């Protein structure tokens, strides 16, 4: 008989998607070094690679980009629900409440193809709307003649940025979008095995997520004009690709997780009034 | 499966020696309560009870006491070797070393009756002797007139006491002679389990060993004994218990044998230096 | 009856699986560890838990080599024993009263292990010679562990090949899991003591399979026929010391309980 | 200097060291105290540092003799 405290060194599944070696430094998403990706690529490229399993042509990329550009705007009942929160909460409580209630509204082959589109589109709008409403003012609407990183930074600032900062923010979003098994990813994989929809899974993963890279991360963020409190929620968009990757293939093996225990306490007693 | 930390609450042995009960205040030395035994009895008359198992007559009592008093003496080889001991070490380590150096001189069906008279007559001489030899003197030698406790006090302080103090000390000794199973008695049991002599048993027990105290401290300080000597005294009495349990483990011969549960590494390679 | 199949601790040091034939010392099977490893390196493994660099092996070897000599009051206390007492009695007295001299009680975790590993074989070799009629022989300063021990015991320094046979037959024994000696070491050490006492009690209770290959390989090298069990203790102290350090972070205590079958409420008269 | 060195050792548990018969005054003393044989340069230096202390005129100790 053996034992394993805190569940260490134990295999849990058979991945394919990312590899790190750590003897010289080899970090690759699906089999490509990190610098070939970080010099001449854009975010939707990386995310199509991660999710779907290959690289796209010209047609399919232009179609994905237009579709994601059509679904960027929030409805009016949802703003009418946000208006009543207290103005003393946090951003992670706002994020769990909104991501959870967005599954009341639309839920029921396209099934796998649309949910990914809405989740990729509407998150940064919600983050920015509550940033404004927390202060007395109104929400700002989205433009239709901009691109992902610059559009988000405008909705937060109401000042239109020059292309250099847009490109820099975009690749700093490229180099965070994946890593291998840790707490949050095991929690998404535990939840998603009872055959559920992506809104509960992301609700639960963002429930448990709440020199090193941190030095320069802090500085290059502080200069672009982003408040302090909004540090960590900026993470959770960069990463929302990783988690969806997993939901797709853990839905293939139809098992359920359940270990057992080693009872260690007082035995056979009797009911004393 | 199951697991208990500290064997805490697992039955280990059978017994017929003592009984305790703590919701009402009951404590029995073979079924004769503590009050009517501390009212008109002495240490030797009890000790016969615990070890052998039934109240004695008068003829045997005379024989017993006469014999445990014609053997209080020692040779010059033990005293000559006692001198080569340091003079800045605790008296407890000297107790252990001397109890384990009795074994060389005396060793190898009246064999379980000689051992008791020897290990019961020959403790006080030696603890007092080291008390004197530590700070530069010569040790006293006992006369054939005084009693057990009277003679201990005379050897320790050189000036005779009055009889009332002797009587009080004899009570103080017949209180501390037994209780239920503890750490030290557990050590003596697991070491006797494989048929070895009584001396080794007493050395390992003393090694393990290093309300009522709140007043015993006072009663001892009054009579003129230092602080360094509060613990060896509490050992003199107690031997009369360890002995008894040795005597018991000899009827069944079955040797203690538990197991473990691992949680370490498995399969590795010796990497060259 | 007799504590069978009952889980007493959680440990990590040695693993043995019977029915399929295996044995490991911290995760490395034994037949791979015998052919390219010496003794002191194996003690270092079984104590701290990680094989060492080059400089650390060097400093351990030197530190051991400087602590083999033995002051003159200890010699002068050994001369009074009698010439008719067993050798295991000499070993209990010696290892128990070596704790009167050096007891301060990781500035006090790394000296004790050094002296305990240094000054045992000297004592067993001396009392051999003193019991016989003549006085002890000092240690050299140009040999290695098993060569030095064999020269102190017999005076005629051996061939290197015999040294190496001795050294691997000294690593074959250093470890094995729960038994009566080891359980008594832990029971003693649970109350937070220092080593010179737990070793005294553990050598108190020790007093074709491999009881046919030991006999002969021992009898050829030139070893008397009574020092058979004491030489075994030289091999085993390593094992025991690991335990005193593992069981010092749990802090609990031992206390099992008993059942009763005796008569109650009798009537007192001392004169029976 | 034999007496001074013998008590320096016995004060510590060990034994006294004996003298050699193939050395000179300052180096011999320094060996009996160290058990490590010294090179001639330090021997000569110690010797002349012993030369320049061996006399002075009337003070307490000399009046007492």
């Amino acid at each position: 008989s053996e034992f394993r405290p805190g569940l260490e060194g134990v295999p849990a599944t058979l991945s394919s998607i990312s590899f790190v070696d750590g003897q010289r430094g080899v970090l690759e998403y699906r089999g490509i070094s990190i610098e070939q990706l970080a010099q001449q690529s854009s975010f939707l490229e990386t995310a199509y690679l991660l999710i779907w399993g290959h690289l796209p042509t010209q047609q399919e990329l232009t179609e994905f980009e237009h579709e994601i550009r059509y679904h960027r705007r929030i409805k009016f009942r949802i703003r009418d629900m946000m208006k009543c929160f207290p103005d003393s909460g946090h951003p992670m409580d706002a994020l769990q409440a909104s991501a959870a209630a967005l599954g009341l509204f639309y839920s029921r082959p396209e099934y796998i193809r649309a949910a990914v589109v809405r989740l990729l589109a509407k998150i940064p709008t919600m983050v920015a709307a509550f940033q404004l409403i927390r202060k007395g003012n109104d929400p700002i609407q989205p433009r239709d003649e901009l691109d992902y990183a610059a559009n988000f930074l405008y909705m937060l600032t109401e000042r239109e940025p020059d292309p250099v900062a847009a490109r820099i923010f975009d690749i700093c979003l490229t180099l965070h979008a994946e890593h291998t098994i840790n707490a949050s990813t095991f929690s998404a994989m535990v939840t998603a095995s009872t055959l559920t929809d992506p809104y509960a899974v992301v609700a639960s993963a963002v429930g448990t997520l709440a020199p090193n890279v941190d030095f320069y991360s802090g500085l290059v963020y502080r200069k672009l004009g982003i408040p302090s409190d909004l540090f960590t929620p900026v993470f959770a968009i960069a990463r929302v690709a990783g988690w969806l990757a997993h939901w797709k293939e853990q839905l293939n093996e139809n098992r359920i997780f359940r270990p057992t225990q080693i009872y260690t306490g007082s035995r056979n007693l009797d009911y004393t009034p």
